[PDB]
């Protein structure tokens, strides 16, 4: 259609209009707000001075998405600090080589789930549970029998010492082993399919909205964005699923080697591995099933509630209630983008008559929303991982 | 079938004919210059892309605005106001009402001293013990400075250094000479010196104690900006049409976003210190070591019985400035003077190249809103608002951007701001829990 019916279908549809109202206008009453019908240049680089104004606010999307997604492998205190050992495909950790050690002088067997469901072992630690809440506690909830019960009745439990025992022999073997050590400080699972993903986002805020400030009408451009959405979300949400397990484990079983009491040097080497000289292997000693109970039980009481019944067990849309409570809100900020990609997509599948603005393009606003949305989650996992880590910083006080 | 809905499909029947002829402008190769051809009330015979009016006054301009072919959308308005005065205030932990906050037990275990604007600490009641017994000799500036103890912690400056590299590990007793004998040091030590004092006093002593600290000093002064950012809808003058279109209500803005941005980077800069030296300054008992009433005395406090507060004891010349000289060689080159002139209140600028190490995110994005902001500002002062009506003001303005992008460019700035604070306020934290494993 040339500039001919370009103008034409204005004037009919524009005159369509205004006879609808008089021919609407048959009746007759009372009322006053009756609102009844019938600089170019300076007004322009208003416009001008925007519109490269707003394509940089994306453009600032294009790159804080790149960066916040450098967790998911991409392209150092902090990194020492942090557990190593790491889900792969086949459910069995993963870890780098060189980065612990194993004493296996004595012939460890692997505790099984006799070893935790003993009347013994979960006597024992039953009082040992009050030894450290009876000093304070609301002596009322002293009873803290079927507390032990709990995680003893708790079928999970077993899955959890397997793993564990899983998380034990992989150190033993060296890497001469058909479950090598990766020999790169850094471990990747799903690296690919998000940054293709990444890589969408881009090729969609760049090119849908160069200056089309109304175009996003194909079935094809809304599914190639809901589909990149949707993988970026759950594949950082699903770290932090996944990364808040893997590091549970390797705090309530393992701990520090204590005949090298020497922590002259333990700091000492610690700061050469940040250097870049070969890391010294940190010697790591198992816990009895007596204390690795006692690790279960006492970190139950202290997290929210809702961890037992989502962490323990083994788009999540079970994780995201527990962390509510950490982030400011991962969710609401969420929901705008749900809805505008709902309203977009009901539309472009009957025929904008739905979201009407010439100020800045749609597309614009929704990737200006993911990005938010992903931050506060980012920044709440990194909370989490903070909060779980500080009473573990709290249980090993106790018990050593 | 009233007045109200035959004039609600008129205005919404003309608005999808004025973006229609938008999307007939479609061609490949989408050029920068754009229709800026919705200034009017209704757009006509803008081909160039390709009887006795009443003097009321008040019903001439909200019946012009209710029919204007651009300010089709009130979910905006909303977005605006139910995002950003809500979100803007949550980010603002410099105050609480007496209803739900996320706060859990994490709360405790960080240090608790509150800085008076007195420039003198001022501590939370009963949250520590101390030996005053041996009221020993306050430290003073000639303690630290004395030539002994300066060649003893680079002897043990080596030593954690060891490890690090030989060759290259020629000399660094210069820079342990110039953390000592720099200027101000001495008030780090007198503030230090501030601190034990009061701490062992007793409570109402005439250097007073609080209930609760208010750390958050600015609390009176960036609440009048909550009170001022809700200049967008919420407060009394609550013009519905046209918001942040008003020269007055900008400015308004401007002074009241900044004195917020401010307060933030100064209440992360204030804390930076306030950890820091704790830290460094003190250490737990070496006497009550006992682990079994530390855990539960803690978990007290999560109780609300009233707790037993822990035990400390102030630390040898030797290892302060050990401690000094280290975190004074592991941070950025730029963290010795951000510490340093914290009692002398100034700029705060030195802080940003800091904390920018992080994140990418505040550094950028703040400049971001200033941008919008003054070319906003710019917009209308060029539009003299007694020359044209308010049913073009608005669609001039709105052209520069619309009001919950720009409000929201605050948020993902300030809670941008935050989330990279705690990571630094994090990140000094373990650094100094690394080194207090070894000074152990």
């Amino acid at each position: 259609m040339s500039a001919s019916l370009i103008l034409d279908e204005y004037l009919k549809k524009t005159a369509s209009a205004v006879l609808d109202v008089a021919d609407s206008f048959e009746k007759i009453k009372g009322e006053i707000q009756s609102p009844e019908e019938a600089k170019m240049s300076v007004a322009r680089v208003g416009q001008e001075n925007n519109r490269k104004r707003a394509d940089q606010a994306a453009d600032e999307i294009r790159t804080i998405m790149e960066d916040i997604t450098g967790s998911l492998s991409g392209a150092p205190l902090e990194e020492e600090n942090k557990v190593h050992i790491g889900i792969m495909n086949n459910k069995t950790p993963s870890i780098v080589c060189g980065y612990y050690t194993m004493d296996t002088s004595i012939s460890s067997e692997p505790l099984s789930l006799t070893d935790f469901q003993n009347p013994t072992v979960i006597a024992n630690v039953t009082k040992r549970m009050e030894s450290i809440f009876s000093k304070v506690d609301s002596a009322r909830s002293t009873r803290f029998d079927a507390f032990v019960n709990g995680v003893a009745n708790n079928m999970d439990i077993k899955s959890s010492i397997d793993w564990a025992n899983m998380v034990e022999n992989v150190i033993k073997l060296p890497d001469s082993t058909p479950n090598p050590c990766s020999v790169d400080t850094i471990v990747s699972r799903d690296a690919s399919v998000v940054k293709t993903a990444v890589n969408d986002i881009y090729a969609s805020v760049g090119k849908s909205y160069c200056r089309p400030a109304t175009q996003l009408t194909f079935m094809s451009e809304i599914e190639k964005l809901r589909k990149a959405a949707v993988v970026c979300f759950e594949a950082l949400m699903s770290d932090t699923r996944e990364r808040a397990f893997v590091e549970f484990l390797f705090y309530v079983s393992f701990k520090e080697d204590a005949s090298n009491t020497n922590s002259k040097l333990f700091v000492q080497n610690k700061l050469s591995s940040m250097s870049g000289n070969p890391r010294q292997p940190i010697k790591l000693v198992r816990r009895s099933a007596e204390e690795t109970l006692f690790g279960l039980c006492f970190m139950f009481k202290v997290m929210p509630p809702e961890f037992m019944n989502c962490i323990f067990n083994f788009y999540g849309t079970c994780l995201t209630p527990l962390l509510r409570k950490y982030g400011s809100s991962f969710e609401k900020s969420w929901a705008h983008f749900e809805e505008i990609l709902s309203e977009r997509a009901n539309a472009v599948k009957k025929f904008c008559l739905d979201a009407v603005a010439n100020l800045t393009g749609p597309v614009y606003v929704l990737i200006l929303d993911l990005v938010r949305t992903l931050s506060a989650q980012r920044s709440c996992s990194t909370k989490f991982l903070r909060e779980i880590k500080e009473n573990y910083l709290l249980w090993n006080r106790f018990v050593s």
